[PDB]
C-alpha cells in the first residue's frame, strides 16, 4: 500500500493570504501514483473556527466562502485544526511513506506556508520538494499558447482538476 | 521597453532559513525575456545588518558568509533593506509592470517566505505565481531521467545558472 513514488495532492481554503494571520477553513488531499493515477481520494475536512474569525474576512472571503456553503460548514463543524491534521495524516499514512511526496497541486507555496505555521505535522510529512503544476501552467501560456486553451468550487473537484492539468501537460507539453 | 511578459529573476542570501529569527543579507536581480534571454542583469547589493544581528547566527551560516566575505561586505554596507528593496524596485520597473511577471528561480517559495515578510512592496510586485524549476526537474526525475541527470558561488552566476537550468529543460523535456 505505501508507495514512496505515489504523489500527494492537496487543496486547501483559508481566512485570507496571510500565512501567519490567518487560518486554514477547508483542507481535501487525493494520491495519485507518479504516473497521476488516482489511488484514493482523502477526507474533506471543514475546519471550525470562532465566529470572530469568520466575522472577519475580506469582502472577497466573506463572499466567497457565504456563497459556497464553507462559512456555515466552518461555523458548524466541530473538527479543530489539530483534529483535521490527524485525520488527514491517518489517510495519507496508508499510502505515502513520510518524506517520500513532494507537496503537489496548483500554487502550492501558498499551501506549504500555511500547513507550517498551523499543521506543521502535516507539512513535515512531505517532501522537501513542491510539485508546481502553474509552474507549467506559465510557462506553457508562454511557450505553448494553445496548450494552455486546449484545457471547481468543491475540494475534490479542485485537485482533480490540478491532477488533469498536470497530466494535459505530461501529454502535450512535456516531450517523453 | 516595459513588457509584461518578461521574467524577474531573484536570488538572495539570508542569516538562516526563518524569516521569524533571520534577515536577508544579499539580493540579486537578472529580467529575461519570455525566451530566456538576458534583458539586463540588475544590482547586487549587500545589505547592511547591526553586529548582534550578525552574532546571532548559527554555525553553518556564520562560517559561510564570513568565508564568502559577504559577513564582511554587510558589515561594511551601507544600504538598508528599505534602501535595498528600493534599488531593486527601481531597476525592475524599466522592464517588467507590475504584478505579471512569477518569482523565477529555484527554491523561490523560500524566497518569497523572506519578501513577504521583509520587503513586501518588491513581493507584492510580482505575480502570485512562482515559477520554480525544480518543478520540471522532479517531473524530469520520475519520467525523464536522463534529462535531469545530463544537466553558482557568485549571485549572478548563481542565477544564472537556473536560467540555463530552465533551457535545458524547455531543449531537452518541452516539446515545441
Amino acid at each position: 500500500m505505501q508507495n514512496p513514488q505515489n504523489l500527494i495532492w492537496i487543496a486547501l481554503e483559508m481566512t485570507g493570504l496571510d500565512p501567519d494571520r490567518d487560518v486554514i477553513i477547508e483542507m481535501a488531499t487525493i494520491v495519485t501514483d507518479s504516473d497521476l493515477n488516482t489511488l484514493a481520494e482523502g477526507p474533506v475536512i471543514a475546519i471550525h473556527q470562532p465566529e470572530e474569525i469568520l466575522a472577519g474576512m475580506d469582502e472577497w472571503n466573506t463572499r466567497q466562502h457565504g456563497q459556497s456553503g464553507l462559512t456555515q460548514r466552518v461555523r458548524e463543524s466541530t473538527v479543530s485544526m489539530a483534529e483535521a491534521e490527524a485525520q488527514t495524516l491517518a489517510f495519507l499514512e496508508q499510502w505515502v511513506p513520510k518524506r517520500s511526496s513532494p507537496i503537489c497541486g496548483n500554487s502550492i507555496c501558498q499551501d506549504r506556508r500555511f500547513l507550517y505555521r498551523h499543521m506543521p505535522r502535516l507539512e513535515g510529512y512531505f517532501h522537501y520538494r513542491n510539485l508546481d503544476v502553474s509552474t507549467l501552467k506559465e510557462l506553457a501560456a508562454r511557450w505553448a499558447p494553445q496548450v494552455r486553451e486546449s484545457f471547481t468550487h468543491l475540494a475534490l473537484d479542485d485537485i482533480r482538476e490540478s491532477i488533469a492539468e498536470l497530466r494535459h501537460y505530461r501529454d502535450h507539453f512535456i516531450k517523453l
